[PDB]
């Protein structure tokens, strides 16, 4: 094959050459233009499944999606930590989170899972992988009224995430500082895998051992020329697991989410 | 995993297999019923593509899948056999092509790839795979006003092909028997696929060698549950070709139709 998206990740991939090991130093503000440059592939519809695939798993882009991998990961933490104590120290935090670069897909993303997980007011949702800014948490009590625990399993990352929820007077919303593993402790209707939470296959194994057939999983994912920004969920990963519907994204939005029960 | 499917496919395989034993001939009428219950699963919009692959091909699926897809390709010759005879022979002969069990599936389907191929009156069109009723061909006439010939590999068929174009006294549509190589001796605007033509790897490779890089390509391939019906053309057997367009099929059509055209 013969793509024009081919060259055009290769030379956006040589732009990053020089950050390499090192972007999570990079400036955040400074970057978003490499981001754009970035989704304006990733976002393209006009590109199937099958020309991403084509593209994505050629040996010769291994180091470019690495790099764009690694620019893509470090921009969204350092996004979402900015914006964590942006919001604590803000006077109007509600308004502060409202700017968040992402904040309008996260609504989008939400929307998608509270009908692929039919979710229902007073259900209790728990969240693997919170982050600094639990938006998912934040969004599954404020505008969808479930009760819910969000699991971080970085200690500091999981204080700073508490003072974002008690900022903005969210109620129902609570972080526990664990991995995985504290679901075993928990009574939920419906569990919540962040596309971030890693490593893949150690969760999904230790969410195996915990939930029952009845759970709804909802795990968040990318596809296509998503793909791009971050390695998709794989097939051995939810070994002993049944998909049972999906939402592809549209518009900016990147992540695919899957709901999944426990076999049989 | 544990797809509910997999039950359900693995019977109608047997029901296959104890068929297979008794005769070699199939009973076009008799085996309606296991095409519906067949074409239920493959039409079944609550699965997505990627869980389609998770429960189709996983490994103890093949034998279940080779008896359906043998099943498939075998009743759809001899539907095809049997209405070119009674097309042939009937007083009121598109009266009698239209009672085609796939008929209306052909009508949706050439509307997705006339758009596709942005298909023009007087312009000509070359489908390689014919089989004994040349039904795209005979649209691609007297439907798009294309000037086409039909490529059918053995020459009985060809020429059973040819008594139907005459019998409905369908013009510009010639049959050419051969196979994909006769493509070197033709003038075409555009060139189609048969979704049954094979082997797939040969064919593409032989079209690589005889057309330009502004000849479009239209092949058809099953996508989804609909892979269940026969095997796909994969990326591989495109290698020197781009996508350029695709449409994915809705209703009872089962084709996804794919636009290429040869790199570089
Ligand atoms: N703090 C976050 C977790 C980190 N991000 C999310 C994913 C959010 N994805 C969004 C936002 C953009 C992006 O992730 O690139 C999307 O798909 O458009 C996750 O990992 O699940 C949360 O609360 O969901
Ligand atoms: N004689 C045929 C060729 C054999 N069938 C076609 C495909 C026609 N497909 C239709 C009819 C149903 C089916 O093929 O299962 C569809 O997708 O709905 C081909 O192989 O390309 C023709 O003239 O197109
Ligand atoms: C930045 S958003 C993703 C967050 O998920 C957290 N995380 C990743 N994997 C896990 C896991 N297995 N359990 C709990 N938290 C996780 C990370 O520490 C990060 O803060
Ligand atoms: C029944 S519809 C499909 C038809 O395609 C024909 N066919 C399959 N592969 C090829 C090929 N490579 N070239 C020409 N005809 C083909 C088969 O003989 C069949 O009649
Ligand atoms: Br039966
Ligand atoms: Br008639």
């Amino acid at each position: 094959s013969c793509y024009i998206y081919w060259d055009k990740i290769k030379r956006i991939a040589s732009r990053l050459e020089g950050m390499n090991y090192h972007f999570d130093e990079m400036d955040t503000s400074g970057v978003m233009p490499l981001l754009d440059e970035i989704e304006e592939i990733a976002h393209d519809s006009t590109i199937d499944f099958e020309s991403a695939k084509h593209i994505l798993d050629d040996a010769e882009m291994n180091h470019a999606l690495s790099l764009i991998r690694k620019f893509y990961v470090n921009l969204g933490m350092k996004l979402e930590m900015e914006k964590a104590q942006e919001v604590i120290e803000s006077d109007s935090p509600w308004e502060t989170l409202r700017s968040f670069y992402f904040y309008p897909r996260y609504l989008e993303l939400l929307k998608n899972e509270a009908a692929l997980g039919r979710f229902r007011r007073g259900e209790r949702a728990v969240f693997i992988g919170g982050g600094p800014l639990p938006l998912t948490g934040i969004l599954l009590s404020h505008v969808y009224g479930m009760r819910v625990n969000v699991v971080e399993i970085e200690p500091d990352i999981a204080e700073l995430s508490r003072k974002v929820i008690e900022g903005l007077g969210v109620d129902g919303v609570n972080v526990i500082t664990g991995d995985e593993t504290v679901i075993d402790g928990l009574e939920f209707d419906v569990l919540m895998v962040a596309a971030l939470a890693e490593p893949k296959r150690r969760v999904f194994r230790n969410i195996h051992r915990y939930v029952d057939t009845e759970t709804r999983i909802i795990y968040r994912t990318y596809t296509g020329m998503r793909a791009i920004l971050y390695a998709p969920v794989s097939d051995d990963d939810i070994t002993g697991f049944r998909r049972a519907g999906v939402v592809l994204p549209s518009g900016k939005v990147n992540n695919t989410s899957v709901l999944v029960f426990k076999c049989p």
